[PDB]
């Protein structure tokens, strides 16, 4: 039986209603949790879902060149896949390995409706309105190392804000734009942005054009015997619309807005 | 040296005004050019780019099962990378190996102006306007393959219409569209549409959303020591903003409409 490694992300894993009364893989519903199953009918395997215990997408230590996150989960031979919305970057390419990307986006600003703000440059020009984004993550690593000059200046005052302006979890830095009466914008992966647009209250919108390009894939650590049966399940649900239906399915069919 | 197969076609690779009287790569110039020579500078190889000689993107035939074009060229050893607008396909993935996408994009529809089509539906649904797409390339199998009913349809219709609307270039596609005035309409990936879109006589455009979601990849074959390399510098590249900064300059940059 396959470990995969996920992260409690809505809509990718979310708890079912009444979560409790059911054990395991049965207990969770998503985009990545429908992926997990699809892929492994696809190459044949057994599997259960661990969610990463430290919550964490996965970053490196500076000091101690430690993994932390979904990235650690692998690299540490604690999971043997991760099915999650994570992101394909150079650092982690190169101690674990990715399919080819099953969804592509880029990072976004994320507003309460009714701020003034458009676009990064909007943002970087001003001290009215605070932002931020999600801590250990590709977004963050973003700003760090950045050398273009809207995003370093960005990156300037986040790295410097108090109270801190990187966030644990996604609901989080969502939870602070809805309370902060147009005061604090948050930056984050359109995926994520485009999905809580859609939700009540309704009080949410994505502004200007994403900032990057890429995508998410699945991943298996270096010499996993799973690498090459992923890379091509995941294609075929490309080819075949199977992951076009499922996006449709967990942002747009539940829409609520 | 290693051998570089790509296609001429714009605005990846194309001839410099005056062509004739610059030697080897410095006879084209586009963002594919460009592309190999920040490639090459990463991963430092000498390397010389060589026009595939039967001018195809790649496809296997179903009775010699000889693969053809940029692919061809790869699996029989006679280039050691391609660095062009090719499609990361399962079909090729089994035969050849990508980077991580270099660019994304996704089938969508070119019309004269005017011409009462917005979507596939629209092309779909009726018999005067003639519609068509590449031969020998990612698209022509899209449909070939599709299970979805609207794309089914149109596969039926093409497949068997006379004259031909399956067209042996891009450029041959396009000329079909301006010259017939809102009688034929070409099936092609984003990217080319809308580069197509700001080049006079500016009588051409994109309608309706793109009909599925990929990546273009620089491939190599199978065993190539430069796999890894290739795939660093490309997510090496994404990461300092080059790719932007190179479709800004070929796409946009260089606009006529
Ligand atoms: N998808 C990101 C997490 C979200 C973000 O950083 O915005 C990652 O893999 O690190
Ligand atoms: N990029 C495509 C060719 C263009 C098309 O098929 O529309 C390929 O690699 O086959």
């Amino acid at each position: 039986t396959v470990v995969v490694t996920t992260i409690m992300e809505s809509p990718y894993v979310m708890y079912k209603k009444n979560h409790e009364m059911f054990e395991g893989n049965d207990k969770y519903e998503g985009y990545c949790v429908d992926l997990a199953s699809e892929i492994a009918k696809h190459i044949g395997i057994k599997y259960k879902i661990a969610i990463v215990p430290d919550g964490k997408y996965g970053a490196r230590d500076a000091d101690t060149k430690i993994w932390n996150g979904m990235v650690g989960e692998l690299v540490y031979g604690k999971a043997e896949i991760a099915i999650a919305p994570l992101t394909i970057t150079l650092v982690r390419e190169e101690v674990i390995d990715f399919s080819k990307p099953f969804m592509s986006l880029g990072i976004s600003i994320m507003i309460k409706k009714g701020t003034p703000i458009e676009s990064a440059e909007d943002l970087a020009k001003q001290t009215e309105i605070a932002y931020g984004t999600l801590d250990s993550g590709s977004t963050k690593e973003f700003f760090r190392r950045s050398k273009i000059a809207v995003y370093e200046k960005m990156w300037t005052y986040m790295r410097s804000a108090e109270p801190s302006v990187f966030t644990r979890t996604t609901a989080e830095g969502v939870a602070r734009v809805r309370k902060s009466k147009g005061k604090f914008a948050f930056l984050l992966e359109s995926t994520m942005n485009e999905y809580t647009e859609q939700r009540k209250p309704c009080d949410t919108m994505k502004v200007g054009g994403n900032l990057d390009s890429k995508g998410y894939g699945v991943a298996t650590p270096k010499g996993s015997s799973l690498r090459t049966p992923v890379n091509l399940a995941v294609l075929k649900l490309s080819e075949a619309g199977v992951l076009d239906k499922l996006k449709n399915k967990w942002w747009y069919d539940k829409g609520e807005c």
